[PDB]
């Protein structure tokens, strides 16, 4: 198992940072924790790394797993977060923006994420 932090990051709108991988699917964003990182600090690196988005940590939320296409088991850390600007989407593109909760709802391609949106939109204060 190899342990991933991520967040579902939302701006002034309560739109949704979402990104589309090299597979084609749509998810947030997320990395590997470096040596000596906490998962909270490596989330906001991966987040500002992928997207040039600086967001502001409000809680943690919950880890999700699954397997990926390679056969590795992953474990990734969810935080709740808030940001703004336009998305850049790094060499690795192929799709980001911001999305609003029903937009979210029919582009995330996993039952994880699908779930995890729900959670975060009821713990982002107004
Ligand atoms: N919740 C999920 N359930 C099932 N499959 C998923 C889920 N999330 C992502 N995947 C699949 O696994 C892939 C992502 O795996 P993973 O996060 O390990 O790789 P990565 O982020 O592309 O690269 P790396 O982790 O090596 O830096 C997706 O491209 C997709 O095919
Ligand atoms: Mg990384």
């Amino acid at each position: 198992m190899e342990l991933g932090a991520g967040g579902v990051v939302f701006n002034a709108k309560r739109e949704v940072l979402l990104l589309r991988d090299r597979m084609g699917f749509w998810v947030f964003p997320k990395g590997h924790p470096e040596p000596g990182e906490s998962l909270e600090e490596a989330a906001v690196r991966e987040v500002w790394e992928q997207t040039g988005v600086r967001a502001e940590v409000l809680l943690p939320l919950y880890p999700t797993r699954y397997v990926n296409p390679k056969g590795v088991e992953r474990e990734v850390h969810w935080f709740l977060m808030r940001g703004e600007g336009a998305p850049r989407l790094e060499e690795g593109m192929t799709g980001a923006g911001w999305f609003s909760p029903e937009e979210a709802r029919a582009l995330l391609a996993f039952p994880e994420d699908l779930g995890l949106l729900e959670v975060a939109l009821e713990r982002l204060p107004l």
